[PDB]
């Protein structure tokens, strides 16, 4: 769409990357979106990536021997990048072996004896340079292609998988999990991608590691071994924390399901948990829970420490042990030892930071590959054989299974004729039609038809759109079918109802469209669809007396009779309308044919299946059953956010004022030991004295290294405010105003506290001591090279200047263009759960490569995103590497070019500067990933700013005149001036207009939305009580009720302070006793997933119960009908009378029959109010 200008550039603007000048330049001035960023490369294509790959795996499956293998398939092209780039990593690598030979020169160059040399001084320090440089331009882009060979690889293997996901035998996919295709395909797209780079290492480390051991010298001096061994052992160190880990992990992992599972079940069903008025026990209750996760993590936290400590202890630990054995005879010389040191943190490194990472993902990548490969190997669709036009179906015997499902059916079906078949819930329902389309495999028999088969499913699914793309779905438009199917589909309503017709969006599935409205639309396809045999199967879920017969009579009979078709339902009238009905037992055939000839075959059946009278008004479920029976019977960051997060917990600020003091002090010392000792060190030889200090002198990085009694604490003192900033927000977002909270609808909610919370918990306080620990070593280094040549602040102040300045530039677009990869990846998922429902469908309607098309657009948007953030980093990364050859250069070429005479401070200076490339690098590459996980915890703040909020003397009346709500929609029919007289201790009923906000009423008198007018309990105003001695008036029992995990004490008593005997005479009372007395342990019985398992009538109960332990004064009714029966119905009626006779209730009912019972019913609407008490004057309203 945009054109993309890496297709237009030039060899050098396209590796030092002169290209992302505009789009650096956009995003420092205006916020980007999504029509801003441009598509990816003609090269990276999606169909040009997966075709290849689909042609070199064709030749391996061709040559049909053995086992094909996709590794050796992409191996059959894809060598030709990966190998061009291997050996820029080894020869790029290779050039760290050179630097320490060039660093013995200039020690060489310096000593006490003869004059300083000047010119292999400079030019030597040059010459490294050279070759300093010349690391970073041959390893960069090899670096960089190995990225785009990662993405360029997976691109494929979704299309290839995806290739096959769409046609695999129908059986075999009830046997296959759902998690497991999703998730495989899920955890790979940030991972896989970037792990791939460091594959070639496996073969680099241990051509380098045996290089460089042979290339140390004193091999008659059996200690380079020694000096191995000293790596080996920190190996066996670390893996044994390792071990240690895995056991605290399995108890967190399950802990941290047990609240994350609660907080679902609490959050949805707030209304209620805010109505009965608790928010004290569901903190505890949570807190209580926590304590376990507080301690394994702290217990985990501590362990960890160790594990990244020992790296920075073992520089000193290995170079020590390497050389004081050589100490021992061949007396002592200093270039002798800078070089054997130099040579040692190369292979330290090498062997401890990079091995493992290499090691790592060949058992990942080829374990992944192992399950493709088990999944290519499934079992495919048999691909239809339909293409004749001799003669239409005509079955024999014909036997199938998913007892046999289906057992020797035979029909001799002739063309253009009707026919209907049915039978029990089970009984061969569903399955006989998957045979005539092929779905399932017929295990023996004979079956044929001839010609194109059409379709409409069970269950119906919207693609997201248009309701025309639905409908002619690959179709051109045309003026009558379209006209008179859609008119025929009783959708003339719903043609002028919508607001753009037909051009109206859908999305989701049935929020916006009703059911009804989908199952028309489901059958709209199949009626608009040309075929030679039509299958439904049970259109008609839904009651309608009219549609029935009118789609029946007007469709069918006119238009769609000619043509032949099969149907099911449970209709007397379309079976008597029926040429040939057929009925099942099991697999087995009951019997087929026509009502006049079953008089002459089961009389019995015959009438006593006609029995019922008012056949066509049952209900669907009902007479279905009825059917079952009878048959069966018969036969952008801020510096602001920086300074909340400390300021929670004081003594993060009181461990980092001593933490300062000991670089300061350890600076000073190597300042004065660098200016003092070396004099007395070439002395010494024209003893030991003061060498072994002058080695610890060098070693920087594990010279301000922090120990236990230093750094320890750090660990303790952060882990804190992640559970109190937790308290901070469950405490705000429970206790806030039903307003503002009511917009987001709890698919964000929740997200905050997975993911989110679980980031700031676990990943973050580890990775901050990184960034603390870092930049001490490379602060504290430099400073002490500093102090000793004075000119270089000049060479130091303005690189650091910019290099700040550089990261908020890069910072500001990258923030923003990364967000965009994680939105532009849900799409890829929503397309493929949905993908999976109409399987069956999409299959029928021969319309896969649409889909198959469609797929690629969704990867090809989300590709060239990533693609730009990619390289943009890879910039940055690049500018600043650069940046800090300058600095060793300028610093080395002054250094030697000083006002001083004494040149031994500058073998410090070299050597003590080589060794920090490593850290600088490692330093700010943490230093993005601080910073974009610092944009995760600036969210809960937003969510901590969120905004937040006695006797009655025997009288329980009310009479809330002058209300007015402040909602603004209540189904049309909204409280303003509302009033009424209704006395206290009397039952009262409600009615308005049918669908006038029935629940708005009852949370308008709870105050759960806002509201106008005075509300006093008797001459008593809020003013003396507040919003929880309110919300202990009145007993709420809502059409969905309220429970939670755990046992019926917890349930009944949060609280915790009534009798047993208390327990027990109120459930009597209320009549909840001997139903109970069934269950074990009294009442401390466990109930979960909601008590779903538990009764539905009960259900209430227990709820009215709940109401006698809370309080007493009103109650209300929000419709039970639905969830009530003649049995409970009078013992509901009776108990109420017994039980109260002192608290008022409410009873809104559509219903007549409510009518009946109460005192008085109020007839509202908008501005109006009316009642009477005798039923003259009461009913007159509400007769009709
Ligand atoms: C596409 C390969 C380009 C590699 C450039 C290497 C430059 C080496 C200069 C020392
Ligand atoms: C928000 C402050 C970030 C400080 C980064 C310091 C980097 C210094 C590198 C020499």
């Amino acid at each position: 769409m945009q054109r993309s200008p890496v297709e237009d550039a030039n060899c050098l603007s396209r590796y030092f990357f002169w290209w992302t000048n505009p789009i650096m330049r956009k995003g420092f001035k205006e916020k980007l979106r999504p029509s801003d960023v441009y598509q990816a490369p003609s090269q990276d294509a999606a169909d040009i990536l997966a075709e290849r790959l689909e042609k070199e795996w064709d030749r391996e499956v061709a040559s049909g021997k053995k086992k094909p293998s996709l590794l050796r398939a992409m191996a059959r092209c894809y060598i030709k990048p990966f190998l061009l780039f291997g050996f820029l990593l080894y020869i790029g690598e290779a050039t760290k072996t050179v630097q320490p030979q060039l660093l013995g020169r200039i020690i060489a160059s310096f000593d006490p004896a003869h004059e300083p040399e000047r010119a292999n001084g400079y030019f030597l320090a040059f010459g490294l340079g050279l070759l300093f440089t010349a690391r970073f331009l041959l390893l960069q882009p090899a670096m960089f292609g190995l990225h785009h060979l990662g993405m360029q690889i997976r691109i494929a293997l979704f299309s290839i998988i995806y290739k096959k996901t769409l046609k695999l035998s129908s059986r075999v996919l009830d046997k296959i999990s759902t998690g497991q295709l999703v998730s495989l395909m899920s955890a790979n797209l940030g991972k896989f991608d970037q792990s791939l780079g460091m594959a070639h290492f496996i073969w680099i480390s241990p051509l380098q590691c045996i290089l460089c051991t042979g290339l140390i010298w004193e091999l008659i001096d059996v200690n380079s071994f020694c000096a191995l061994a000293a790596i080996s052992l920190l190996g066996v160190l670390q893996a044994f924390l390792s071990h240690k880990m895995g056991p605290y992990k399995a108890q967190k992992v399950l802990l941290t399901n047990k609240r994350l599972a609660l907080t679902s079940e609490i959050m949805e069903n707030l209304h209620s948990v805010k109505a009965y008025g608790w928010e004290e026990i569901m903190e505890t209750l949570i807190k209580n829970i926590r304590q376990d996760e507080v301690k394994l993590t702290r217990k985990i936290g501590s362990l960890r420490y160790f594990y990244s400590s020992a790296y920075f202890f073992s520089a000193i630990f290995v170079i020590v042990a390497a050389v004081v054995p050589h100490a021992l005879s061949r007396g002592i010389n200093l270039r002798r030892i800078f070089t054997t040191l130099s040579y040692c943190m190369v292979l330290r490194m090498t062997v401890t930071r990079q091995l493992p990472g290499s090691i790592q993902m060949w058992y990942d990548t080829m374990r992944l590959i192992w399950k493709i490969e088990e999944f290519l190997s499934k079992e495919e669709y048999k691909l239809m054989e339909y293409d004749l036009s001799i003669t239409e179906l005509e079955l024999q015997d014909v036997t199938a299974s998913w007892a046999p499902v289906l057992k020797d059916i035979s029909l001799k079906l002739k063309k253009g004729e009707m026919l209907a078949v049915t039978g029990s819930m089970g009984s061969g329902k569903s399955s006989l039609l998957m045979t005539i389309l092929g779905e399932l495999v017929p295990s023996s028999g004979k079956i044929r038809h001839s010609g194109r088969i059409s379709y409409s499913s069970q269950t119906a699914w919207i693609m997201p759109g248009t309701i025309r793309d639905n409908i002619l779905f690959g179709l051109t438009y045309d003026e009558y079918r379209y006209k008179s199917v859609v008119k025929a589909c009783q959708l003339e309503e719903d043609l002028a109802a919508l607001p753009e017709k037909d051009k109206t969006p859908m999305a989701e599935g049935g929020l916006n469209l009703s059911g009804g409205q989908k199952a028309r639309v489901a059958l709209a396809r199949a009626v608009y669809r040309d075929a030679d045999l039509y299958l439904l199967d049970a259109p008609f879920t839904h009651l309608d007396i009219a549609t029935e017969k009118e789609i029946f009579d007007k469709c069918l009979c006119k238009l769609m009779a000619s043509k032949t078709r099969i149907l099911v339902t449970n209709k007397i009238e379309h079976l008597k309308r029926a040429d040939k009905i057929l009925l099942l037992h099991n697999g087995e055939s009951f019997f087929y044919g026509t009502f006049p000839e079953l008089q002459s075959e089961r009389p019995d059946f015959s009438s006593l299946l006609l029995g019922l009278e008012a056949y066509d008004n049952i209900s669907a479920e009902r007479r279905c059953s009825i059917l079952t029976e009878t048959l069966h019977r018969v036969s952008t960051t801020k510096w602001n956010t920086y300074v909340r997060y400390v300021s929670n917990n004081k003594s993060l600020l009181y461990v980092l004022i001593f933490i300062l003091f000991i670089a300061a002090i350890e600076i000073a010392g190597s300042v004065a030991g660098i200016f003092l000792i070396t004099d007395e060190l070439w002395r010494e030889e024209h003893t030991s004295s003061y060498y072994i200090l002058y080695i610890y002198v060098a070693t920087s990085e594990s010279l301000l290294a922090m120990g236990f009694f230093r750094g320890l604490p750090f660990v303790h003192t952060t882990i804190t405010i992640s559970k109190k900033l937790h308290q901070k927000m469950l405490h705000a977002v429970l206790s806030a105003p039903m307003s503002v909270l009511n917009t987001m609808k709890t698919g964000r909610i929740m997200n905050r506290f997975t993911k989110d919370m679980a980031t700031i918990d676990d990943m973050l306080p580890l990775l901050m001591f990184d960034f603390v620990q870092l930049t001490v070593v490379v602060v504290g280094c430099i400073l002490v090279v500093s102090i000793v040549r004075p000119y270089i602040f000049l060479a130091a102040t303005p690189l650091a200047i910019i290099f700040i300045v550089m990261r908020k530039y890069f910072l500001r677009t990258g923030q923003q263009l990364k967000q965009l990869e994680t939105e532009a990846r849900s799409p890829i998922f929503s397309h493929l759960i949905m993908s999976l429902k109409g399987l069956w469908t999409i299959r029928a309607f021969e319309r896969q490569a649409y889909f198959e098309a469609l797929f690629h657009k969704t990867l090809n948007t989300h590709t060239a995103t990533w693609f730009l953030y990619l390289s943009t980093l890879r910039w940055f990364l690049f500018r600043a590497d650069i940046l800090f050859v300058f600095f060793f250069t300028l610093a080395a070429w002054i250094a030697v070019g000083t006002n001083q005479d004494k040149p031994g401070e500058i073998g410090i200076i070299i050597c003590l500067a080589m060794l920090i490339l490593g850290t600088f690098q490692w330093c700010v590459a943490t230093s993005i990933a601080v910073d974009g996980m610092m944009r995760s915890v600036d969210r809960v703040f937003k969510f901590i700013d969120l905004p937040s909020e006695s006797s009655w003397p025997h009288r329980g009346q009310i009479e809330v005149r002058n209300l007015t709500v402040k909602y603004t929609e209540a189904g049309h029919a909204v409280l303003k001036n509302l009033s009424f007289s209704a006395e206290g201790r009397q039952r009262v009923g409600i009615l308005g207009r049918t669908g006038s906000g029935k629940s708005s009423l009852f949370n308008a008198l709870l105050k759960l939305v806002y509201t106008d007018g005075e509300i006093s309990i008797d001459g008593v105003n809020w003013n003396k009580m507040p919003l929880q001695k309110w919300r202990k008036a009145f007993g709420v029992v809502p059409q969905k009720v309220f429970i939670f995990t755990g046992p019926l004490r917890m349930n009944l008593d949060p609280y915790g302070c009534h009798s047993d005997e208390e327990l027990w005479r109120v459930a009597e009372e209320v009549g909840l006793k001997t139903v109970i007395e069934q269950f074990p342990d009294k009442l401390d019985f466990q109930l979960e997933y909601g008590g779903y398992v538990l009764s539905n009538g009960h259900k209430q109960l227990i709820c009215l119960a709940r109401s006698i332990l809370s309080g007493a004064r009103i109650l209300l009714l929000d419709e039970p009908s639905a969830h009530l029966d003649p049995v409970t119905i009078k013992v509901l009626k009776k108990t109420l009378r017994q039980s109260f006779s002192t608290c008022t209730i409410l009873l809104s009912e559509h219903k007549v029959e409510p009518l009946l019972e109460c005192q008085s019913f109020l007839m509202m609407d908008k501005g109006q109010v009316k009642t009477y008490d005798s039923i003259q004057k009461l009913l007159n309203e509400t007769s009709h």
